């Protein structure tokens, strides 16, 4: 355990030994903290067209999309449950692009475990809840999978207050 690069997360609520949560927006948090790692809720093509991915890419002035396209040219598509490490641009040192399953499109919810397992390669991460939004997974379930799978330190930014309250209630009541 060392100080390393300062990840100045403020106002988080500790849910478990290693999972923290804040009612906040991930882009705002990244700009204020400039964490070592920000997680993107990616798709297999790294096409950052909406949701968290679109917001992160916009905050980088499209640099993230340009870099992602170059990576996909070398790699081909990611797999569901997989990830890649690219630059964090002006938001973080690194961006961990993680593909959770899109159950709204018929993909396997069990791969949410694989998706969160990628976080264990990083000591500390700023992240959204995976497979939310258009990906269609139950957010309470996604938080549970996160808690049960991630063993490194994860700081979750959940912007919607009602959802945040629902998630925190699943742990305090």
């Amino acid at each position: 355990s060392n100080a390393g690069e300062v990840n100045s997360f403020s106002g988080y609520l500790k849910l478990t030994d290693n999972v923290y949560i804040k009612n906040a927006d991930i882009v705002e948090e990244a700009k204020k903290v400039k964490p070592t790692v920000v997680v993107n809720a990616a798709n297999v093509y790294l096409k950052h067209g909406g949701g968290v991915a679109g917001a992160l890419n916009k905050a980088t002035n499209n640099a993230m999309q340009v870099e992602s396209d170059d990576y996909i040219a070398t790699n081909g598509p990611l797999k569901v449950g997989g990830s890649c490490v690219l630059s964090g641009h002006n938001l973080a040192k690194h961006c961990l692009h993680v593909v959770g399953p899109n159950v709204n499109k018929g993909e396997d919810i069990q791969l949410l475990k694989s998706a969160y397992e990628n976080f264990n390669q990083h000591e500390v991460l700023l992240a959204p809840l995976l497979s939310a939004g258009i990906f269609g997974a139950d957010p309470i379930h996604s938080l549970r999978v996160c808690v049960d799978t991630v063993r490194t330190n994860v700081y979750l930014a959940v912007f919607d207050k009602n959802l945040y309250d629902k998630l925190v209630s699943s742990f305090l009541e």
